[PDB]
């Protein structure tokens, strides 16, 4: 839905680049959220003393992270629209409990396709960055509905 059922090809497609090194794409996607926008790391207590990208390619908490975060994600995608049992737990914990503003979700996404135009710049063109662009604008919409169900000012 919203996302015509080729332009879900092309994510899934490049989700599957992503499924064969998660850990790989995790770390540098968390540490490309946290390079470009530091604040970000004031919802991460437990990470805000990684001193470098050296450090924080070493670390095996956040990269645990990433793999927590990019398999939820890849579950989301994969129904292509229709994720409203999945995308619950995560908005509930992210309103309420970390309190992650739609602007940070924003900044991850964009996170999200410069990683992937870093790793696989000859297999990443410009209809599969606007149609991952699409699903992950999707992702921030809904979740943005249940902020708002939810009494958060996201
Ligand atoms: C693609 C967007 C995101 C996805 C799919 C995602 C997913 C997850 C998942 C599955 C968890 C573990 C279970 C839970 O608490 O719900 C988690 C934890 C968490 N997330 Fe997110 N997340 C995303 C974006 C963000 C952003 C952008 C931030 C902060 C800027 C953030 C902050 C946190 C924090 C603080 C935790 C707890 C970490 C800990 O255990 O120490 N999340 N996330």
């Amino acid at each position: 839905m919203v996302l015509s059922e080729g332009e879900w090809q092309l994510v899934l497609h490049v989700w599957a680049k992503v499924e064969a090194d998660i850990a790989g794409h995790g770390q540098d996607i968390l540490i490309r959220l946290f390079k470009h926008h530091p604040e970000t790391l004031e919802k991460f207590d437990r990470f805000k003393h990684l001193k470098s990208e050296a450090e924080m390619k070493a670390s095996e908490d956040l990269k645990k992270h990433g793999v927590t975060v990019l398999t939820a994600l890849g579950a989301i995608l994969k129904k292509k629209g229709h994720h409203e049992a999945e995308l619950k737990p995560l908005a509930q914990s992210h309103a309420t409990k970390h309190k992650i503003p739609i602007k940070y979700l924003e900044f991850i996404s964009e996170a999200i396709i410069h990683v992937l135009h870093s790793r696989h710049p000859a297999d990443f063109g410009a209809d599969a960055q606007g149609a991952m662009s699409k699903a992950l604008e999707l992702f921030r919409k809904d979740i943005a509905a249940k902020y708002k169900e939810l009494g958060y000012q996201g």
